């Protein structure tokens, strides 16, 4: 499958794609401000992500270090990043269909819009200012809002014992991107498309 990387955002980020254990094309890139990005994906990758890191610095040797998403210092990310981050996620050629989401469960840096660019489904967004109203407990230092497993590390914010509920924190997340996941057991919010379509990720989408 072909995905489409775009920053329309004011300041650079640099995009990531892994699926946990492996990069997905090259991993990842800087993106200035309208620069865009095609990768290739491969047919039946599951639990792939793609998401943006803000504030990098990075050598020639493609090693250094991003204040949301770093991925163990690399450009090229080979594993998830360090929350918090807004992330599209995805399941390819599941059975003759695709699913996708956006998820908050791992907190919000970036806004993020997640469309298809063939036919037969709708797309998610979430694009409301959620790093201006994040709660104080939750702000994280370096920018973005921390999900509040992340934060706290308890049972039920992690959902740990796959019981929990939706909490004061989850909540803030939900009534501003009602559209993604705001905690593991939220009802879900996937998208089912055709197997094998294409995908835009636009990062700052309004």
């Amino acid at each position: 499958a072909t995905f489409e990387i775009v920053n329309r955002c004011s300041y650079t980020v640099w995009a990531a794609a892994s699926k946990g254990d492996a990069a997905l094309d090259a991993g990842g890139r800087q993106l200035n401000s309208g620069e865009s990005w095609t990768i290739n994906v491969e047919p039946g990758t599951n639990g792939g992500k793609i998401w943006a890191r803000t504030d990098c610095y990075f050598d020639d040797s493609g090693s250094g270090i991003c204040k949301t998403g770093d991925c163990g210092g690399l450009l090229r990310c080979k594993r998830f990043g360090r929350p918090p981050t807004t992330l599209a996620e995805f399941s390819l050629n599941q059975y003759g269909k695709d699913y996708i989401d956006i998820s908050n469960i791992k907190g919000f840096n970036v806004p993020m819009d997640f469309s298809p660019t063939t036919r037969g489904c709708r797309g998610v967004r979430c694009a409301a200012d959620i790093v201006g109203q994040c709660p104080a407990k939750l702000k994280a230092p370096g920018g973005g809002c921390n999900d509040a497993c992340t934060v706290f590390q308890t049972s039920e914010y992690c959902c740990t014992t796959g019981k929990c509920g939706p909490t004061e924190y989850s909540r803030f997340f939900k009534r501003l991107c009602p559209d993604a996941f705001s905690y593991v057991l939220d009802k879900p919010t996937t998208v089912t498309c055709p197997g094998s379509s294409n995908y835009r990720v636009t990062f700052c989408p309004t």
